[PDB]
């Protein structure tokens, strides 16, 4: 009934930075939200702990969740290698939106991105499934390690992650 909350404990070259928490919109996109929740707890035997934000573009997004190839070519969902676009009810309205990365229609895996700007050209193409709850300051700090081309100047990792409540 209550949308779940998950956290990421972020590190910068192995040094702790802070916590980002997310509300997952299970009420609107249950299949998508459940995939991110399970990858955040690791309860399927795989997920986000230890992975990297491999592409960070200030004034756009921070992207991660490639736990199999570490660079934006990999990842897998709890349902199989890929799963369908569940719906496009939610839009990319501003900083803090959490949305699925993809490589075409119906190719969702594990990769996701946190918006740091409104990205409305992504509406109807990427599935929105959550938002930052606490720690947008930590996202902003992450964002400073990115670059125009997305290569980070320090390694930004999810040192720990799981479900709150
Ligand atoms: N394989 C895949 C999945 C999600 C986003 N981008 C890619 Cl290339």
């Amino acid at each position: 009934m209550v949308n779940p909350t998950v956290f990421f404990d972020i590190a910068v070259d192995g040094e702790p930075l802070g916590r980002v928490s997310f509300e997952l919109f299970a009420d609107k996109v249950p299949k998508t939200a459940e995939n991110f929740r399970a990858l955040s707890t690791g309860e399927k035997g795989f997920g986000y702990k230890g992975s990297c934000f491999h592409r960070i573009i200030p004034g756009f997004m921070c992207q991660g969740g490639d736990f199999t190839r570490h660079n934006g070519t990999g990842g897998k969902s709890i349902y199989g290698e890929k799963f369908e676009d569940e719906n496009f009810i939610l839009k990319h309205t501003g900083p803090g939106i959490l949305s699925m990365a993809n490589a075409g229609p119906n190719t969702n895996g594990s990769q996701f991105f946190i918006c740091t700007a409104k990205t409305e050209w992504l509406d109807g193409k990427h599935v929105v499934f959550g938002k930052v709850k606490e720690g947008m300051n930590i996202v902003e700090a992450m964002e400073r390690f990115g670059s125009r081309n997305g290569k980070t100047s320090k390694k930004i990792t999810i040192a720990d992650c799981g479900q709150l409540e």
